[PDB]
């Protein structure tokens, strides 16, 4: 239940989406790309916690430092989606 709540207080969706896409790829396209990578949360971590670009487009990522606890839960709801 905290998965949706975490993606809420975290406006990651404000820029991300699920079935529309605007600035970044919906958690589905990103969750599908890191689906074959059991270390998805790791890849998504260095991309947010350490900016990221040259992947989904020329638009880089802001400095989004999160705690391994929240990054782990947010990485489980993002990779699990539904
Ligand atoms: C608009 C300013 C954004 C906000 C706010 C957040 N994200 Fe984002 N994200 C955005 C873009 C444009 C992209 C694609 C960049 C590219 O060119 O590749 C992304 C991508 C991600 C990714 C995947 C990056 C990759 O696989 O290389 C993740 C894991 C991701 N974003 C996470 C994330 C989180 C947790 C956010 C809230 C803290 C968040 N994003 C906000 C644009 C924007």
């Amino acid at each position: 239940q905290d998965g949706e709540a975490l993606f809420k207080s975290k406006p990651c969706a404000a820029c991300h989406s699920v079935d529309t896409k605007m600035v970044g790829p919906a958690l589905k396209e990103v969750a599908a790309k890191n689906a074959g990578v059991e270390g998805a949360a790791d890849t998504l971590a260095l991309h947010i916690k350490n900016g990221s670009q040259g992947v989904w487009g020329p638009i880089p990522h802001p400095p989004n430092p999160v705690t391994e606890e929240e990054a782990k839960i947010l990485a489980e709801w993002v990779l699990s989606l539904k």
